[PDB]
DNA sequence: CTTGACAAAAGTGTTAAATTGTGCTATACT
């Protein structure tokens, strides 16, 4: 379930808070409905109250996951098929997947190549936007913008971020 | 109208940088 004003993710939203319930009118009958706002887009969503856990629905990690994700962020690899196509596709359907576990362990591998050989045109949005939804998940975690949010990757990563 | 001495300009040769030309990947899709 979730109350009004809970910290949620709707991929491949980032982060949004949940305004509350209502009865949309879809179709025939009108079931429940979930409310997402976000603030940083002005745009709306309808999740249905049926199965929340489906639509990949989760929600913003605790600010104790922000080390173990860091942990996986640094280090954490993971090989990946040689021809650009299927690499790029994978990394893409992670990326709208909405896994800050996942995409963190990407990442990792993906800055492990980056500075190495060099990223690719295509690797290189597969990385960008990695850091994107990470990025801002840290913002509304720890409640911090997306300046010092990407301040927390600094560490991590052995650089600075854009 | 003539030398000798010189610096600038125009050559001549080998390179690093860039720019352009190519083959190719594999779920299935007729």
């Amino acid at each position: 379930e979730f109350r009004p004003g809970d910290k949620v993710v709707l991929p491949p939203y980032g982060v949004g808070v949940v305004a509350g319930i209502a009865q949309r009118s879809v179709s025939g009958v009108s079931r429940a409905y979930y409310q997402v706002d976000f603030p940083g887009s002005r745009s709306k969503a309808y999740v249905p109250v049926e199965a929340p856990h489906s639509v990949g629905l989760r929600k913003a990690l605790a600010p104790e996951e922000v080390p173990v994700i860091l942990d996986l962020l640094k280090n954490g690899r993971m090989p990946l098929p040689k021809q650009w196509a299927a690499r790029h596709r994978k990394t893409s359907e992670i990326l709208a997947d909405g896994n800050p576990y996942r995409i963190a362990q990407m990442a990792g591998q993906l800055r492990a190549w980056e500075v190495e050989r060099g990223l690719p045109d295509l690797d290189r949005q597969a990385l960008r936007r990695a850091i994107h939804l990470l990025a801002e998940e840290v913002a509304q975690s720890l409640e911090i913008t997306v300046q010092e949010a990407k301040r927390l990757f600094e560490e991590a990563w052995g650089e600075e971020l854009n």
